[PDB]
This record gives structure tokens, sequence and C-alpha cells, in this order.
């Protein structure tokens, strides 16, 4: 099949400068073109038609067998409804119809604009399953038996689960190796799979200090992504260690539901150290590329 794939010629439609920008920015922010590298993903962008709707309008509808279409959204919301409920809010760089597309169904529920207007993107078939879905399945399987063990993400539904492990990768340490060191961008979120780790500070002389640590089913790497500054301690493997990785540039998008639960470090006395920190201005920015 992979190979096969390499014979496929994606469709191109013309675009601008600005208009491969804007796609192009779409997709890397979006879960389901995680690891596509930047040729597929500049191809990807060329194949896709843009598409508006107005309020009401039906994206696809429940039992569509006509759609088979991937749309992701450049501005505008709309409702996935279910038996006439509305379940699920999709908004701005958001993808409507990868379900169907994934596991080859038809359109299992009804997406209605609620907005005045929607502008998306949008992607045939062949191009999704010649050039984007891959592994996805695999990747999937990989990690939401551990994704649904995870404390900090047991308010997320299975469908949000899968969509955090349509960006996770893994990354394994050795005893002492550092996973994140003080001072850095601070563009890695990783979930511990197994083992155990030590936040190792500075304290008011500059010197390394032992902060605290983490273990299984912990996360590290968010402060930065929430707070938008540079990282702000080491994190070190005091054992073997197995980490889900996801990057920066999917934070919002997988863990926009959490992203309150992960400010109560303010609470946690695991974190005094951190608001410390903010409360003396000891770092600088950082912002999402
Ligand atoms: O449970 C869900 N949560 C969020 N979105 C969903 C869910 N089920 C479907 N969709 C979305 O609506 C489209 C049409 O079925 C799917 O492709 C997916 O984007
Ligand atoms: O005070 C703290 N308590 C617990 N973890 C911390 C604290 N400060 C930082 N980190 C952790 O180390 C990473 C890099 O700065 C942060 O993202 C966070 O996971």
């Amino acid at each position: 099949d992979p190979e096969k794939a390499k014979l496929y010629q994606a469709p191109y439609f013309e675009k601008s400068e600005d208009e491969m920008n804007l796609i192009t920015k779409l997709l890397t922010h979006n879960v389901l073109f995680s690891f596509l590298n930047t040729k597929d993903i500049k191809v990807v962008a060329g194949a896709m038609q843009r598409a508006t709707f107005k309020h009401d309008d039906c994206i696809m509808e429940a039992g569509q067998t006509t759609c088979n279409k991937l749309y992701i959204i450049q501005s505008g919301h709309a409702d996935i409804i279910k038996e006439g409920q509305k379940v699920y809010l999709k908004t701005e760089g958001t993808a409507v119809g990868e379900l169907e597309l994934m596991y080859d169904t038809p359109v299992v529920a009804t997406v209605k604009v609620c907005t005045d207007e929607l502008i998306a993107w949008v992607l045939d078939r062949d191009t999704y399953r010649n050039l984007v879905m891959g592994t996805a399945i695999r990747r999937r399987e990989t990690y939401i038996q551990f994704l649904a063990n995870v404390p900090f993400l047991g308010g997320l539904d299975s469908y949000e689960k899968l969509q955090l492990a349509d960006a996770l990768s893994s990354e394994e340490f050795s005893p002492g190796e550092y996973i994140i060191h003080y001072g850095e961008e601070g563009e890695w979120l990783y979930i511990i799979m197994e083992g155990t780790v030590e936040v190792i500070g500075r304290d008011a002389d500059g010197e390394p200090t032992k902060v605290c640590e983490f273990t299984q089913g912990d996360h590290i790497g968010e402060l930065e992504f929430l707070n938008n500054h540079r990282t702000v301690a080491d994190v070190v493997a005091t054992t073997h260690v197995i980490t889900a990785k996801l990057n920066r540039r999917h934070f919002e998008m997988c863990l926009g539901p959490v992203i309150d639960v992960l400010k109560r470090c303010a609470d946690d006395p695991k974190y005094e150290y951190y608001q410390n920190v903010l409360k003396t201005g000891a770092a600088q920015p950082s912002y999402v590329d």
C-alpha cells in the first residue's frame, strides 16, 4: 500500500502565497496532519478547495454516503448533532468528516453551521487516504488505552482522547537524561507512560534545586504553553522513562477542554516554586510557533 501511494498525484488548485500560508497554518495545527512532513503538507494544501456555508446549513447529515470529504474550518463554528441533540462544537481550525474517512462509514453525525457563515477548506477522499491517513489507526491503538487511564484526561470523552492520540509520538529516556532543559523555548508536552522524573529549578542564587518528582500518568511541559514563557526547570529522568510527547502546535486543539484543569498548578503545593518564578518575573516570553 505505501508503495502504491508513492504513485498517487494529488490534485492541485492554484493558490496564492497568502492562501498557501493560511491553509498550511491550519494544517500544521490540526492533529490529523501531525506527522506529515513539510513537503507533504504543501501538497495537501494545494489539493484543497474553498467552500462556504451559511447559518443552519448542514455540511453533512447523519447517514449520508455522498460526502467522503474532509473539511478544515477556516472560520465559523458548527454543531455536531446526534439524534437531534447538540453534542459537540467545532470551531476554527478543526476538521469534520475525518471519522468517516478514517473508518469507512456513512456520516455518523449531522454537522450544522451555527455562526452566520462558515469558511472551510475541503480535501478529497483519495488525497486523504493516500497522503494523510498513514498509520492513524495504529497510532490511536498505541495510546488510547493508556490515555483512558491518565488522571488529567479523565474529563475527555473517547473522541477527544483519540484526537489527542493523533498528535502523540513516543520518546524514551535513560536515567540521568534530560527530558527538558531549563531556559529552552518550551514546545514539548510529555505524559509519563512509565518511570519517574525529577523537576530541577533554580534557587535565589541561581543554583539547581530539586522541586518535586512526577511519575506515571503525570505531565510535564505544559506551564510554558499556558503562560507563554521559556522553561523554568530541568526535568530529568530518574529511572528509565517512557513518554508520550505532544508538540506545542497541537496543544490548543488536543487539550483545549483541559486548559483549565491544567491552570490548577497555582493551587498544587508542588507548584510553589513556579508561582514564585512568575511572581518575581524570572522567565522571559515564548509563544507558539
Ligand atoms: O462524538 C463526536 N465528537 C465530536 N465530533 C464528532 C463526534 N462524532 C462525529 N463527530 C464529527 O462529526 C463528523 C460527522 O460524523 C465527524 O467526521 C466528526 O468530525
Ligand atoms: O514548580 C513546579 N512544580 C512542578 N513542576 C514544575 C514546576 N516548575 C516547572 N515545573 C515543570 O517543569 C517544566 C519546565 O519548566 C514545566 O512545564 C513543568 O512541567
